[PDB]
């Protein structure tokens, strides 16, 4: 239950700070609702895992380094899931929430 | 510590577990907007007169002892605990509340 405050301007671009250890592999999700019941819907599929979720706002502005548009997602929270092996079975999630500057 | 990340569900009362280390003062506000540069509104304050004036139209205070809410993000802003080792608070540290959903 790891939670990352992070600061920047809003509605400007944002390279969000991993969260994750160094050398953990990581994805990016919308819990949706913020319930942790609900789904997790990944962000920044680049085909097919095996759905891709494509953003009609501008929430995403790359994939690469996973830059955001400096504002909270109404959907529900930006989560980060970090796992050391590629697998994904054994990770640790980490919430993202950001201070405006 | 920065963030205290805590679960409840939705639109339930919840009593906030104060994050503040042991023997510290605790005071509850919302940042505005969670904007740095903003005003802190003060929670559990309700003495007046003032050009703005803030209202809690939907109970999201719901006790300020122990301080508890509707279990919710707050639309106007950031939920931030100020604690203090002084009662003056003028060695403080601000720790933000978020809210996982059951
Ligand atoms: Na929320």
């Amino acid at each position: 239950q790891e939670c990352s405050l992070q600061s920047c301007t809003q509605h400007q671009p944002y390279v969000v700070d991993d969260p994750c250890p160094i050398h953990f592999y990581s994805k990016w999700y919308i819990r949706v609702g913020a319930r942790k019941s609900a789904p997790l819907i990944e962000l920044c599929v680049d085909e097919a895992s095996p759905i891709q979720y494509i953003d009609i706002g501008n929430y995403t502005v790359s994939c690469l380094p996973f830059t955001i548009n400096c504002q909270e997602p109404k959907l529900g929270s930006l989560v980060v899931r970090c796992s050391f092996y590629e697998d994904f079975l054994e990770y640790h999630d980490v919430r993202v929430v950001l201070d405006f500057i």
